[PDB]
């Protein structure tokens, strides 16, 4: 607290306190650790000469170097006092010291347009076209390397730029390391009066007229994009000029012209030599309205798209012209619409050239942010429509999402003919596991949905399932107790993908835990949705290895693999297997429900649990032996027999043995 | 091709063949399919009379509506031509009929600033404040109601302002859909001179001055954003404006005045009572060098998900640093990834998440390769997490996810996780996510070029993305370089297996040969012959049994020697005419012999084929865990590892014989 109470007096320009703290012995090099200020920096900064002198007497180093590497004497180029440069320059080695992005005193006062600094710094030896020496990252991708020239251009300092091109020599055609010239800035300048005298002044020392900046554009399609007659004309002028010369995007300044209205430019542009085969300038000038232009010009002179439901109007939309708001392509047309919403609807896309669907809101709504909100922070979220980014205009928040084909009610429907009746369904398992990683991944990046539902479950061309619909999204932080509403929805989702969207959803909400329960088809349905109403933040992802998610041929493989147990076969009471599998069934009295010939052949079996299992077991090896065809022809498909037969057998066993050793035998399941 | 004559005629002016085919008897009313456009309406557009009075002649319809629902009446406020006005108007029910979007003739001369027009549509009963009514889509989102003082004020028409306001009585505080007046339009205009004359019109009028445009924003925000002292002048001479409105944002127009270094507009709001407590306005100022403001002023939780990188990510989170776009970011040594070919990977923070951003040159050939590549691949669940671009002046800053480790840096962090002869569950993870990676960015059209170590990236979650497309081609060009991807994967496929010992440089310099000689296995060297020796290739190579776990295997081999006619030995049935044809060189040929001693005899109370071999295999499946077997338990140890061990090419051999028959069934469930 020595040297923070002098920085603090230094900066209220206390200066007596200052003095005290001084002689108190305070070190006035100290430097604060975030950006390496010292107070001599900041008293050149703040433009105060008495704590500069009162800081010098008491050692203050002038060649100290804060975090980006100026000196103290850099600074007061920004400041532009010359008497403060006069009373360091003693102790100053090179007056051409630079910073670590290459920016000395002389250039700064450049930058910043101080005139009577830039006359003393060019009277005691300033480099007047020094180009900025930089560090190599940025040197590598072609930046550093401007002059004060460039910079004085840049910021419209018209004084600075004529006292550099008559008084100080400077060179009028320097490059950066990007290959522009102080033309090129001088036409980034947004003042019209400011670019047009600096640019005269370049153009009569004889600035290249043939230059490329940003986007490869020219120095003449920079003045037709500003939409200036004078800067055209001005440039026009020098003969040299290549009038045809294009952008990166092929663009030629006379099609920019007519695309923008400048009827006089554009005229002017086809007087001085620019061609008509740049592109249909017609159809662009009549498109416009330019009456005058289209009577001018005429007395002058592969895309496939990836969506199969939406492919015809992508391939419309990607024919026709469309201004651009951003990166989207879009047009708001019945062809084009995919949906309604509340707030104007899902329409068809191109962003960055990818098809997309486009979710339109006000660019005030609440929901809008909450949508876009939740999105930006989903992206590694695999099971979560695809976000590519947002787009506004001036009233409407475009949010441009991944492409999907159907929802899941659409898709469950055109569907519903594909499977035999009781075929295994391996479709409801895919879809409700990437429901669960989705919503799981959803509340572990701190967000909630709010409404689960059928059409707000998508699914693409390749059938993958992915969550949309985040106008009511919520960070759950605010009100833990909602995460459980999803939970919920989520098991009433269980049920409605099992049904194959014959129930619906509405009817599904309007019943109770209990109903929902009894509707359900199977016993691993029942206890999964159990699990799903009553929770009760890796639940979901536990929740996958439940056997709701395991094939018949893998529920079918763990009951044989338990039967195989050689305490089961010998049917030891006292074993630790047996103890855990015998403590309200289907399979009491077992023996008695399966078919009559079955039974006496295997003969050649008690009524618990572990008979069961050794039954399955051994039915399982010996089923497609010669000997037995009448049995296998009797049972069909074991795995579905057994199931069919005992619907609680796999969920009880599965229970017994959830957290034992004998978990082994259960499938492989996801982790 | 008799009204597609007509058609062109017209565009190109030529009155007699627009007189012979409209007395050929070619349709008047033809409307082009695409647009709607009829002759008439070209005709309206071109501002041509002779073609207007002549289509009429023969009944061209001047009610026909083209897709916007523009008739050619709305158009000829367009063009402005007061005679063609007049032409058109008797046969016109309604001279305020709008298009789809609500767009009148007269709306359409205020737009296009066409005076004479203006003023001859108001004396025929133009409704001067009507709002624009539009779609239901549109007025959901708070589109349309927009007049044509707004329209003349946004289009910077000063005469049409003035004229509307003083001749034509508009309501100079009428609103729009989303609640915007003439005012907020006024200040869109871009052109300063035509911006200060039409707002000086519109507040001596009486236009509110607490209104609200995009981001909330007030007139007074929108005058302090345009850097436009005269405008702060103007606003602030009426007395019930609000100084200390805040935009959407929390900003007020003072804060606004001194981060973007406005020194007298800032005073001069200070002076006109905005208060200091809206930020840190001292800091700021300094900041900026702006040495008299701040004399003058002084007169009057987050979250890194990344551990690695969490530490730096909270310091670039703290610190101030000007915005590119959505991308905050410092190129500083503190916040650098590595070194790329061009520019580096830094931190960054892009929409307020973590990212890894990649520098180039804009005008970088690489980058657009980078970039293009990336902008296919958002739905390539196994390639890097691009989210989005952007340009400084110079730099092309390519955002990505941000990932732990590279692949290489990986395999060496948990090189000793696994006890000697572990299976490697994670070489298997791996390499399918490459697998699945490369397949799809080839679907896409893509080739990589570049497939190594380094450029595969291990996440927090330990999941594996492909990352660096500066090399990448579309493939259609060259289709012989997709082999390239393929072999550089068999080169990973070993790097992988190896798990990191054998570096990829070592593997670069070798042959086909040598790398498959350099195989630890038998799986491994079928898997990397596919890949040198190659449209889903891989996609049906993650059935190839070196992506069968241990378990899997072992239960393959089982579930063949249950098969009845491999236990009756019957030599004639089709499974053992698959299996073993009579003449091996095989590692199982005299396979009675290799098993240990003791366990042999004990499974006699089995000759040298592979039948029997199957056959002893789910035996000793069935029954090695049963009380009397403890000793053949313990020597056995695990019995999938030992068969394997025992006989290397056992499993590629079954495989090899049972490929496309209809024992393909006893193999395990497959990725499709
Ligand atoms: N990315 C997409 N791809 C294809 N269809 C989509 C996509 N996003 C939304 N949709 C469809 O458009 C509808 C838009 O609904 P949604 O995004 O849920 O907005 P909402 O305002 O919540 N609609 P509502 O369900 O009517 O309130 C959905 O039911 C889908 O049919
Ligand atoms: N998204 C990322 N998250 C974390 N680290 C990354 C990320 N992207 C790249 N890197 C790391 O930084 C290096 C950048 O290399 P890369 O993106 O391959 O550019 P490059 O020019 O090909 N590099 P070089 O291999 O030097 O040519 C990688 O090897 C990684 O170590
Ligand atoms: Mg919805
Ligand atoms: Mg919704
Ligand atoms: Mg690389
Ligand atoms: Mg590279």
């Amino acid at each position: 607290s020595l040297e923070e109470m002098l920085t603090q007096a230094v900066q209220e320009a206390d200066i007596e306190q200052v003095r005290q703290l001084l002689e108190r012995g305070a070190d006035a090099n100290f430097q604060e650790e975030e950006w390496g200020w010292s107070p001599l920096h900041s008293a050149v900064q703040m433009d105060s000469e008495d704590l500069v002198a009162l800081l010098l007497k008491h050692g203050a180093d002038p060649c100290l170097r804060k975090r980006n590497g100026a000196t103290p004497f850099i600074i007061a180029g920004i400041t532009g006092n010359v008497r403060l440069l006069q009373l360091l320059l003693p102790n100053v080695e090179d007056v051409n010291e630079c910073d670590v992005n290459g920016f000395t005193a002389f250039m700064e006062a450049a930058v910043y347009g101080r005139v009577e600094a830039l006359r003393f710094l060019y009277e005691n030896g300033a480099d007047v076209n020094m180009h900025r020496k930089t560090k190599q990252d940025q040197e590598r991708i072609r930046k550093g390397g401007a002059t004060a020239l460039m910079d004085a251009a840049e910021k419209g300092h018209v004084g600075v730029v004529t006292i550099l091109l008559h008084a100080m020599k400077a060179e009028v055609d320097a490059r950066d390391n990007m290959g522009r010239n102080a033309l090129v800035y001088a036409l980034l300048n947004p003042d019209d009066g400011k670019a047009k005298a600096i640019t005269r002044l370049l153009l009569d020392h004889g600035a290249d007229v043939n230059v490329r900046g940003e986007g490869s554009k020219t120095p003449l399609i920079l003045a037709v994009e500003r939409k200036n007659l004078d800067l055209v004309q001005m440039l026009l002028e020098q003969e040299q000029i290549e009038v045809n010369d294009t952008d990166r995007e092929g663009k030629t300044a006379l099609l920019l012209a007519v695309e923008l209205r400048l009827e006089e430019i554009a005229k002017l542009l086809c007087h001085r030599g620019a061609s008509t085969n740049c592109g249909d300038l017609v159809a662009i000038a009549r498109r416009n309205y330019d009456s005058d232009l289209v009577k001018f010009l005429r007395l002058h002179k592969n895309w496939k798209p990836q969506s199969s439901r939406w492919g015809e109007a992508l391939k419309h939309l990607h024919r026709i012209w469309r201004p651009m708001i951003g990166k989207l392509k879009i047009f708001i047309d019945e062809e084009y619409k995919i949906a309604d919403t509340a707030e104007g609807g899902i329409y068809l896309g191109l962003y960055e050239d990818q098809e997309v669907a486009v979710k339109r809101f006000s660019e005030g709504s609440t929901r809008g942010q909450q949508e876009v909100s939740c999105l930006q922070s989903s992206r590694a979220n695999d099971n979560v429509v695809t976000f590519y980014g947002s787009e506004s205009d001036g009233s409407c928040l475009h949010v441009c999402l991944a492409l999907c084909e159907y929802t899941l009610q659409e898709h469950l429907a055109n569907h519903r003919g594909d499977a035999v009746p009781n075929e295994e369904d391996e479709s409801a398992r895919n879809i409700l596991s990437s429901l669960f990683k989705a919503i799981g991944e959803l509340h572990r990046s701190g967000y909630s949905h709010q409404d689960l539902q059928p059409q707000n479950i998508l699914i693409d061309s390749k059938n993958g399932t992915f969550l949309a619909d985040f106008d009511k999204s919520i960070k759950w932080a605010e009100d833990p107790q909602k995460i459980k509403r999803d939970l919920e929805a989520l098991g009433l989702l269980v049920l409605y993908v099992v049904k194959k969207g014959d129930i619906s959803f509405e009817t599904l909400k309007n019943q109770s835990f209990e109903e929902v329960i009894q509707g359900s088809p199977d016993e691993e349905t029942r206890d999964l949705i159990h699990h799903l109403f009553h929770p009760g933040e890796d639940r979901l992802s536990s929740l996958l290895a439940h056997p709701f998610f395991w094939s018949w041929e893998s529920r079918y493989r763990t009951l044989r693999d338990v039967g195989n147990e050689s305490d089961i076969k010998t049917r030891n009471q006292n074993s630790r297997i047996l103890q855990l599998l015998q403590p309200s069934t289907s399979f009491a009295q077992w023996t008695t429900k399966i078919d009559s010939f079955v039974m006496e052949e295997m003969n050649a079996y008690q009524d618990t649990l572990g008979d069961l299992l050794k039954f399955i077991r051994n039915l399982g090896e010996h089923i497609n032996e010669q000997k037995n065809k009448k049995m296998k022809s009797i049972i069909g498909e074991p795995s579905q027999y057994f199931q069919e037969k005992f619907p609680d057998l796999v969920m009880y066993v599965y229970t017994k043995l959830q957290n034992t050793e004998y978990m082994k035998h259960f499938p492989k399941t996801h982790n």
